[PDB]
């Protein structure tokens, strides 16, 4: 599976851990844009994983328990991909209507 993944990941950029993320990147700040308040370690750790899936060509999903941020994460994730990617737009977010304003 692991192989012929890499080998479709190959296809998207035309062990398991380290073959999935043969591109690396991390970073020590947080997002420029982002105001009113800080990342905490684990959120940064979380967003640096999510720039490496992005940097694979691979999707994921932040089971983090409950609570934990990832609202704030995605943002982050959002902000740090159009301070360093800059591919500003169109990028989509589907939420339950109960949390539309919380997302606001
Ligand atoms: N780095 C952070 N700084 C400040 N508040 C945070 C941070 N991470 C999480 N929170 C708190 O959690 C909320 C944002 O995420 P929340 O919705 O609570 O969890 P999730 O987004 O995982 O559902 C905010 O109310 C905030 O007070
Ligand atoms: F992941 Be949060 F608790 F919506």
């Amino acid at each position: 599976f692991l192989d012929s993944l890499s080998e479709a990941v190959r296809a998207q950029q035309n062990d398991y851990y380290e073959v999935a993320h043969r591109i690396k990147e991390k970073i020590d700040k947080q997002p420029s844009i982002l105001v009113g308040g800080t990342l905490k370690e684990y959120q940064l750790r979380g967003l640096e994983w999510m720039v490496s899936l992005y940097n694979n060509h691979l999707n994921g999903i932040l089971a983090d328990e409950m609570g934990l941020g990832k609202t704030i994460q995605s943002i982050s994730l959002i902000t740090y991909l159009y301070e360093v990617k800059k591919d500003i737009g169109p990028f989509l977010v589907i939420v339950p209507l109960s949390t539309i304003t919380n997302w606001t």
